[PDB]
């Protein structure tokens, strides 16, 4: 059924000859391909700026609204060094700070996005007072939603991402580790409790749920949570890593379909969705991180299988976005490239970029938010710009 959701891939797979046009022997993009990426970025940015004039004033979130556009412009500033991008970022940050709703704690869908992005932007503009005020508010945000879920879009790991984002960008421990530690402890406790309650324990020591489904994928599910729990940033003990997280990861691995794709939720039998939010393009992060941490070959094997699924079925009729689109899917190739140093995967990313370079010419669905970071054009632009330096590329608002 995956075939129904994707365009046939029109490209030849890797060989040293097809690859030479895109990058050299060191994996460094050619000047010509770099420029073509840059040219498309500039073109799409014009369309994005115009389109955003019609966007909902009230949505300031990273996922669909203003803070997400600021994330893009902070990135473009880092890639290109044009001060105009920093200025654009400031405008979008100010809009997002007028949109706080106090309903959610995450970087992508709650108030943490505006606050964490503003903290970093203010820091980059040497505005210490504003930066520090945003950090205070970000720290205090914890208190507004105890009993949050554990997942990326609405739950604890989405809040953690915001804290990590500030610390990374300041290059200093602005948010105390003990703040991250207490959240991590709540996540682990919650997972053990639910596994115990439902008698998953023997097969999976941890279990999580969102809107009464055992979601599997990165956005709302297990793969997202375990990817986080395996991160050195969260400082989970070796003890818990081996006794709790590893067997829970293995349980997810065993959910794999014959195709190499993953179900959206435990017991959901449809092999249909090839997205970051649901399926192989989001589960691959858990696999790659599992490999880095546990060094078991099976995780790498599964990751290769993900990449092949995505190579076959990853050019989505849904469009070019990050959450569920070709650009988000392309990031799966980059993560596997960055693990293995296998240029085959850099090549596949470049071909997905080629597809995005024909933006709007395939008859794709128009997204609900056509210009946003996660559904729309801002995210496609983000990917194109990130590809410029492949070894530093990271899926935004998610990958560490
Ligand atoms: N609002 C989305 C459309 C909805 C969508 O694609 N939702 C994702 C989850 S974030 C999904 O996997 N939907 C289920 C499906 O495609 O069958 C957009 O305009 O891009
Ligand atoms: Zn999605």
């Amino acid at each position: 059924h995956m075939a129904q959701r994707a365009f046939p891939n029109p490209y030849a797979d890797y060989n040293k000859s097809l690859a030479e046009g895109y990058f050299d022997a060191a994996g460094r993009l050619t000047p010509e391909f770099s420029q073509r990426l840059t040219n498309k970025i500039r073109e799409l940015l014009q369309q994005m700026e115009r389109g955003l004039k019609s966007a909902d004033p009230r949505d300031g979130t990273g996922y669909t609204g203003w803070a997400g556009i600021a994330v893009l412009y902070l990135h473009l500033y880092d890639v290109f060094g044009d001060p105009a991008y920093l200025q654009l970022a400031h405008g979008y940050v100010k809009q997002s700070l007028n949109c706080l709703t106090k309903r959610s704690i995450t970087f992508l869908c709650g108030d943490a996005g505006p606050l964490a992005v503003a903290a970093v932007l203010y820091h980059k503009m040497n505005n210490e007072k504003q930066a520090e005020d945003c950090i205070t508010r970000l720290i205090h945000l914890n208190k507004i939603d105890p009993h949050a879920p554990n997942e990326m879009l609405y739950g604890r790991i989405g809040y953690i991402y915001a804290l990590l984002f500030v610390n990374k960008n300041f290059g200093v421990e602005k948010i105390p580790q003990s703040h991250i530690q207490q959240i991590c402890e709540t996540i682990l406790t919650s997972g053990e409790n639910l596994a115990r309650k439902r008698n998953f324990t023997a097969k999976s020591p941890l279990m999580y749920e969102w809107y009464q489904e055992y979601y599997v994928g990165a956005a709302h599910g297990l793969a997202g949570i375990y990817y986080y729990l395996m991160q050195p940033s969260l400082q989970v003990s070796q003890g818990k890593l081996h006794s709790l997280v590893k067997p829970s990861v293995d349980y997810v691995c065993q959910l794999k379909f014959p195709s190499g794709n993953y179900p959206p939720a435990i017991g959901d039998n449809r092999d249909l969705l090839v997205h970051w939010c649901h399926g192989a393009p989001g589960v691959i992060y858990m696999l790659i991180q599992a490999y880095k941490v546990f060094r078991e070959e099976k995780y790498l094997c599964d990751a290769y299988q993900c990449a092949d699924v995505i190579w076959q079925y990853g050019l989505l009729k849904k469009g070019y976005g990050l959450c569920h689109g070709s650009a988000g899917n392309a990031y799966a190739f980059l993560t596997l490239y960055n693990l293995t140093q296998d240029m085959k995967y850099l090549y596949r990313a470049c071909k997905f970029a080629e597809w995005c370079l024909e933006y709007g010419e395939h008859g794709c669905r128009t997204p609900d938010t056509p210009f946003s970071l996660f559904e729309g054009m801002a995210g496609t632009i983000y990917f194109l710009a990130d590809l410029l330096v492949p070894t530093k590329a990271r899926f935004p608002a998610f990958e560490l």
